[PDB]
DNA sequence: AAGACGTGGAC
DNA sequence: GTCCAGTCT
């Protein structure tokens, strides 16, 4: 029904003919591909090829990312989003030192029971680093696999994503699986792109069902974004007469986990000073300077900014902690409290 | 199932 | 504005 020989030649060749030579094909090392495999989850090659450099030259082993605290591998981390992938890897990091001895398993099943080890991921790691074949489906894969098979079905159910699992098993090359799998991915990200694809260009624009059709814009199917919710944020920026501020530590459960914030409470509506005048005498302010957005995948922020000075009447218990300006750097803030600390010192200019 | 979970490019 | 570059619960 399918050539699948000659697809997987042509395919391969276009690969080794135009792929790019990013930082972590430099080898096939499993702690390497693992790392840029979970920076690249919903996040695209060139915002993810500068971390990647620093955190693998802050973090060059397994152990050395297994032997550091959460703060320095966060820190690591500070911008990219979703930073529960990297408390999961490090977690993952650290089971493979204490229960494996620092060896990246190759069986699936043992690879997957790591946290944030998904179904790409298992495919991603498992199949460049040791050979195994284990399809690596991502958005590029589900996005080409639907062109090429015709497949009409909604991606965002899962059930589709096992559809595509299967159809790669049918056409895959079990040769040289880690090139298979690159290349599909590769050809979703060059080639058959989510808008005005180049299926002349495209290597396999013969077999492609869409492009015989003429319908390959309006591939994949993927159903409309539900609409966010608006949260009205209230953020305070507090220095003592020695220049000193106040921070502290959220929760390691749920939004920005673990990550450094400068105190704040979200205002249902009128009164954001006086719930943030309260809220941090349980546990001085003045006019605020701005109000901007800060969007996030399932709600947005709306903040405002309040400076005040705080005077000490006893100590900063946690999750506080005073830090002079100077040791702010230090500390992993969101993107959204690293402009509320830009935004206070160009006010105060 | 589908909401939670960041941020930035390309239309 | 829209779409999009995965995993956990
Ligand atoms: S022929 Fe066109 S639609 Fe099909 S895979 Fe190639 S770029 Fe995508
Ligand atoms: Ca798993
Ligand atoms: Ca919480």
């Amino acid at each position: 029904r399918f050539p699948a020989r000659e697809f997987q030649r042509d395919l391969l060749d276009w690969f080794a003919r135009e792929r790019r030579d990013l930082p972590w094909r430099k080898d096939r090392d499993p702690y390497k591909v693992w790392v840029s495999e979970v920076m690249l989850q919903q996040t695209r090659v060139e915002t993810v090829i500068p971390y990647f450099e620093q955190f693998i030259d802050r973090f060059p082993t397994l152990e050395a990312l297994a032997d550091a605290d959460e703060d320095e591998v966060l820190k690591a981390w500070e911008g990219l989003g979703y930073y529960s992938r990297v408390r999961n890897l490090h977690a993952a990091v650290k089971e493979v030192k204490t229960r494996y001895g620092g060896k990246v398993p190759d069986d699936p099943d043992e690879f997957s029971r790591l946290k944030g080890v998904g179904p790409y991921t298992v495919g991603a790691v498992l199949s460049l680093a040791y050979g195994v074949p284990e399809p690596a489906v991502d958005g590029n894969v589900m996005r080409v696999l639907s062109r090429l098979f015709l497949v009409t079905d909604d991606i965002a159910k899962p059930s589709t994503r096992k559809r595509f699992e299967q159809i790669v098993r049918e056409i895959m090359a079990y040769e040289n699986p880690g090139a298979f799998n690159e290349a599909l991915i590769e050809l979703g990200a060059l080639v058959c792109t989510p808008r005005r694809p180049s299926c002349l260009l495209c290597p396999v624009q013969a077999y492609c069902q869409a492009f015989a059709e003429g319908v390959a814009e309006e591939l994949p199917v993927k159903m409309k974004k539900t609409a966010v919710k608006q949260v009205p944020l209230a953020v305070a920026v507090l220095a003592d007469d020695e220049g000193r501020v106040l921070i502290r530590k959220r929760d390691s459960t749920g939004l920005l986990a673990n990550l450094w914030e400068f105190p704040s409470c979200e205002t249902d509506g009128a009164d954001g000073k006086e719930k943030l005048e309260q809220m941090v005498g349980e546990q001085e302010l003045t006019e605020p300077i701005v109000s901007f957005e800060h969007a996030f995948s399932h709600l947005v922020w709306q903040l405002t900014v309040f400076p005040g000075r705080l005077v000490h009447g006893g100590p900063v218990e946690e999750p506080y902690r005073l830090a002079p300006e100077d040791e702010l750097k230090a500390y992993a803030f969101p993107v959204s409290h690293q402009r509320v600390w830009r935004e206070y010192k160009e006010w105060a200019s």
